[PDB]
């Protein structure tokens, strides 16, 4: 269901900024929206990837905001969909530092 | 270095024909311009790619809304179909400033 896809997701997100070492080898520093578009609404997290914290809300002057569908989101992440597709697919709405768009783009 | 001569005209010829064929008029997302600096062993080459007044000029534009870092070989590859700018992203062979609506609008159009 919609309720546990959008818990799967966060949960990988959150093992993932947990997985990030402080003083080791960084590049994505910043704060990314995350809204997550699914049939019922968007669910909005903050991924701080300075802070390396991921909250629920809606963050003020986020470094980049990314919007994608929660299917895409899924395919992204057990790679049946590369991000280089969902670009090509214009499945991935972006907004502010291209940047740190970047650098996130190849981290992922 | 003739190479690197015929490759750097050979992209651009190919942005110039590819900004040529879109129709001021049509559909149109990608409302930018795009600083272009690829970089060659004889250099850095400027280009400014004027997607709003679909233009191609050689030099360094003031304010750009992106500007894009890319190494020649790779360049080369995006612009002959034999690397996406997708793979490219992910690989790291791409440099970034400006705008990412932007970007990613690029992304998705060519
Ligand atoms: C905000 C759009 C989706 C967010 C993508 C999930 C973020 C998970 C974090 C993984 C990135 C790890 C990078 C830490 C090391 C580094 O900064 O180079
Ligand atoms: C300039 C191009 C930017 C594109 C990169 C941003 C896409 C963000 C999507 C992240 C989805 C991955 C989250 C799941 C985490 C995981 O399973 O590892
Ligand atoms: C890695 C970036 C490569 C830079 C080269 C840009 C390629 C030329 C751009 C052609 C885009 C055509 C889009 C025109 C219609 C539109 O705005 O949607």
């Amino acid at each position: 269901g919609i309720r546990m896809s959008v818990e799967t997701i966060i949960e990988r997100i959150k093992a993932r900024v947990g997985a990030v070492d402080p003083n080791g080898p960084r590049k994505v520093l910043g704060v990314f929206q995350l809204n997550i578009k699914t049939a019922s609404g968007v669910e909005q997290w903050i991924v701080d990837l300075k802070q390396l914290k991921v909250d629920q809300g809606v963050f003020a002057s986020p470094d980049v905001t990314v919007t994608v569908g929660l299917e895409d989101m899924l395919a992204i992440s057990g790679k049946t969909l590369t991000v280089g597709d969902a670009l090509k697919q214009g499945k991935i709405e972006l907004s502010g530092d291209a940047d740190l768009a970047a650098k996130l783009a190849e981290v992922i």
